[PDB]
């Protein structure tokens, strides 16, 4: 635990917020739940765009440990959150919903919807077509999805669930 924990440390200082991610899982449980383990976890996850992780384990960070660093990572996804339900979104999806099978407007909705780390969504919507027609708009879905999994890393349990989900169904 004692080397590990500076091996987490080591990984923060480098933005290896995934690795670090690896490293943390793999410490004592008592130790996972330490409160200084937990804010370093809850940086990690925002760094990694895994939003709603990151609020749920904000959400245990008892009061001692309400930190200068854990208010500014609440402040930071109070404003990632906002920025997830712009007019733009609203419009595409609204648009997506009467052109129901215009597929680019789907990859330019799951880019956008990447881009505010609303992934799941992102990954669902591309998923949807893909499970019908992996060729559709000449393999250019299949590709928005592949950035999008490639994007989000290994460690994401959301990049997990899609990258087994599209291999599964790979010829």
């Amino acid at each position: 635990d004692e080397q590990l924990l500076k091996q987490v440390s080591e990984l923060l200082q480098q933005g290896e917020h995934a690795q670090a991610l690896n490293v943390i899982q793999t410490l004592s449980d008592e130790l996972q739940s330490r409160g200084d383990v937990k804010l370093a976890k809850a940086d990690c996850l925002l760094e990694t765009k895994q939003f709603e992780l990151a609020q749920e384990l904000l959400a245990t960070i008892p009061l001692e440990y309400q930190d200068n660093s854990y208010k500014s990572l609440i402040a930071k996804l109070e404003l990632h959150q906002q920025a997830a339900e712009s007019p733009e979104l609203k419009r595409l999806e609204q648009e997506l919903a009467a052109n129901p099978d215009n597929f680019e407007l789907a990859c330019e909705l799951a880019v956008q919807y990447n881009q505010v780390g609303r992934d799941e969504e992102a990954l669902e919507l591309l998923w949807n077509i893909l499970k019908v027609n992996l060729g559709a708009q000449d393999g250019e879905v299949k590709k928005t999805f592949m950035d999008i999994l490639s994007a989000l890393g290994q460690g994401n349990a959301i990049a997990s669930k899609y990258r087994r989900q599209l291999y599964s169904i790979l010829y």
